[PDB]
């Protein structure tokens, strides 16, 4: 299985600089990244994963099997052991240093949703090509 497999790129996101602030991403990193249409790239083999998220000269790294317990790399750079569950037939859900994320697909259509506590940070990206 590959059905989430695929290149693609943010379209509009929502809460980006409070829920980065919530995180502890560094400033400079908030103001510079914030209008970056950033580049996500999933290899999906049965349930095996791996991804890779781009923006600018940033690139982090990402592997897991779906029902193991993984190692996810986050945005501030801090690596977090949990374990990514399938829910239904197109979506990916996960919890680290209390974010529950959410990643649905949608034919081309890609929406990662991470809520901390009351902030939503919603994600909307589009399939760029092979
Ligand atoms: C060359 C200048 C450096 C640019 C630094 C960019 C800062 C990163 C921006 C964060 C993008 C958000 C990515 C989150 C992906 C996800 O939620 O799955
Ligand atoms: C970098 C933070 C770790 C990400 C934790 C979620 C792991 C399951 C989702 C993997 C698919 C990645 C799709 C991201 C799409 C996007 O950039 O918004």
């Amino acid at each position: 299985g590959s059905s989430f497999s695929g290149k693609y790129q943010l379209q509009s996101q929502e809460n980006f600089e409070a829920f980065m602030k919530a995180i502890g991403l560094p400033e400079e990193l908030i103001q510079k990244g914030k209008d970056i249409k950033g580049v996500s790239e999933i290899v999906q083999n049965g349930k095996h994963f791996k991804f890779t998220i781009t923006a600018g000269s940033k690139v982090i790294q990402n592997e897991f099997t779906v029902g193991e317990e993984c190692e996810l790399e986050t945005m501030t750079g801090e690596k977090v052991k949990t374990v990514v569950q399938l829910e239904g037939d197109n979506k990916l859900v996960t919890t680290f240093k209390n974010i529950k994320s959410v990643t649905e697909l949608n034919g081309d259509i890609i929406t990662n949703t991470m809520t901390l506590g009351d902030i939503v940070f919603k994600r909307i990206s589009k399939r760029i090509g092979t």
